[PDB]
């Protein structure tokens, strides 16, 4: 439908908006390249390692993988409704977190490449916890918006998405990886990567803390729907780390079964009732 | 809808394909920063110019700023589009395009702002061609896109937006502001943005081309249809031109028409029929 008119020709871009500020952030530090991560010690890494060893990796990456392609393609409704509701700070600094994602597609898929497993179809590894979250709920959340971008479903997009496949299950994920492999000496092309990638998504993270906080900020009573969609997909964060957890013990996992019940109960706290 | 699958984990990005290759050029040509742009002059040059000298410039930059904003908002149906279609490279590009844009709209946003006209508002020089082609046929042509992405639908969205908007109205935009404000010495940091957007939107009509002509590599009746579309909006094109031309008469405007029809009759001339 059309467009009434344009902000930067009837006034300026809203200089102050934080959105605005978390864009121009997201520029000064969003200049890493995937393609510049030099991963030839990570192939020889791999090639070290016995086939039991190799195998013990390839969960993770196999999660990881889906998680970038799935965000990169399932933002763009998020984008959309917010254009239409005019919020062009918002949409500016959405082109960030879109590129974002796609370099951490990419990083990931380079790292498959160079180490020998592109031609291996890792979607075994994903139980059906895991496709309940990645292949239906963050989706549906997401297309909602094109037809129902009401306050409901805004809050129910940015908490999926945002706050449980990113800011419980990829932050999660890459501690692990961290107090995994940083330990063991390995993958340094790899682990260079998902620092970036970590760094990325501080910024993604507070677009969806501001996202449901300014909604709950005009009704309390989102605040009760923003506490029932986390508790909602709970039983599938968990249902998938304790698959991954069983596979691996086929690490402290009592500390990282933690970290993610960590997580999930600190995005709680980042969103205020008042 | 649900995903099926994901590409990068049952095997990897395809390397080779154009959109990516496209992509990695994009990053590597894509770090430039408007907020780094020095606009003092700007701010003294447009200080020193009489009312009816200040006068003379807001007709273009109105056009530019516009066009920025829509078409930073409306290739959203574009990546939409490609992204259920399953065309991985494809999306992974345009989240550049889309960054490109936005910078864009901030590039202009952050000149009116410092040469003091932020609070003006510039919509007085849009008539009635340029909002049937901004205001109204370039989001029609997108938003399609949503509920019928088929080849028509595609071939229609990419020569309005890419050959249209960009390859016609744009490239001649950029040409007609070097050829008055670099032989002035005038406005350097509006110029040195004008640079960077120019290279930004060769890559952006690269794009443009390559959607078409993949279409019309499958049907060679689509075409017809692209040139059909060409034509369609041509008096909206040269309406536009002669109100510019009529306001600026009130610099060879002879020369700037023929650069337009130039432009548009060249962009044909990049879809083979074969
Ligand atoms: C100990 C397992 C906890 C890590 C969560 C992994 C998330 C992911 O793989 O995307
Ligand atoms: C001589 C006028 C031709 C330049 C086309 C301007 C396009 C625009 O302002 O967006
Ligand atoms: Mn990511
Ligand atoms: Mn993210
Ligand atoms: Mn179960
Ligand atoms: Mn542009
Ligand atoms: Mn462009
Ligand atoms: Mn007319």
């Amino acid at each position: 439908v059309h467009h009434d008119g344009f902000q930067t020709v009837k006034a300026t871009i809203d200089w102050e908006h934080p959105m605005f500020k978390l864009y121009e952030k997201a520029k000064r530090n969003g200049k890493w390249n995937p393609a510049d991560i030099d991963f030839s010690q990570d192939q020889k890494d791999f090639a070290s390692l016995t086939s039991e060893e190799k195998i013990s990796a390839l969960p993770l990456v196999a999660g990881f993988s889906a998680l970038e392609e799935a965000v990169t393609l399932d933002i763009l409704p998020m984008a959309h409704a917010l254009a239409r509701q005019g919020r062009l700070e918002d949409v500016l600094f959405l082109t960030t977190f879109m590129h974002d994602e796609a370099k951490h597609v990419e990083m990931f898929s380079r790292w498959q490449q160079a180490v020998g497993i592109g031609q291996m179809d890792l979607s075994v590894f994903h139980n059906d916890h895991y496709k309940r979250i990645f292949y239906e709920a963050l989706p549906e959340a997401m297309n909602r918006l094109y037809a129902d971008d009401s306050p409901e479903a805004v809050i129910r997009a940015a908490t999926v998405y945002n706050m449980i496949v990113e800011g419980t299950l990829a932050e999660s994920g890459y501690y692990t990886f961290r107090q995994i492999y940083k330990k063991a000496g390995l993958f340094p092309g790899l682990l260079q990567g998902i620092d970036y990638l970590n760094m990325d998504e501080g910024r993604h993270i507070q677009f969806g803390i501001y996202t449901i906080q300014r909604i709950v900020n005009e009704d309390e009573r989102y605040y009760e729907l923003f506490i029932r969609y986390m508790d909602e997909l709970w039983p599938h964060v968990i249902g998938y780390v304790d698959y991954l957890t069983e596979l691996g013990k086929r690490i402290d996992y009592d500390l990282l079964r933690h970290y993610v019940i960590k997580q999930f109960n600190l995005r709680k706290k980042q969103i205020s009732r008042t």
